[PDB]
């Protein structure tokens, strides 16, 4: 499913993402935007290392979910990567919360550093009523 901006904002808010581990809703919106464009079925295989990024948050199959074909994969979220491809993002959000519970936090995603860090990310939640 490809979420409309405000629809996603309200959904994430309801799932307890706003201010989770100090991460504001607008940063999460900036992350999903640049990682997948609010698309839940987005997948990206990295031929150089054999791991694939799944879903709206492009969560990695090496550390977070298990797809069975990634070498030395730890399944920290204890989920099948398939779960991060559903239209219902409840599992993707619970896994994303797991990821940021690590010391790096939201910095775990390079795209966040490139396009969200130190920027005016207000635009991502404007007019959504969250």
């Amino acid at each position: 499913k490809v979420f409309e901006r405000c629809e996603l904002a309200r959904t994430l808010k309801r799932l307890g993402m706003d201010g989770y581990r100090g991460i504001s809703l607008a940063n999460w919106m900036c992350l999903a935007k640049w990682e997948s464009g609010y698309n839940t079925r987005a997948t990206n295989y990295n031929a150089g290392d054999r791991a694939t990024d799944y879903g709206i948050f492009q969560i990695n199959s090496r550390y977070w979910c298990n797809d069975g074909k990634t070498p030395g994969a730890v399944n920290a979220c204890h989920l099948s990567c398939s779960a991060l491809l559903q239209d219902n993002i409840a599992d993707a959000v619970a896994c994303a919360k797991r990821v940021v519970r690590d010391p790096q936090g939201i910095r775990a995603w390079v795209a966040w550093r490139n396009r969200c860090q130190n920027r005016d990310v207000r635009q991502y939640v404007q007019g959504c009523g969250v």
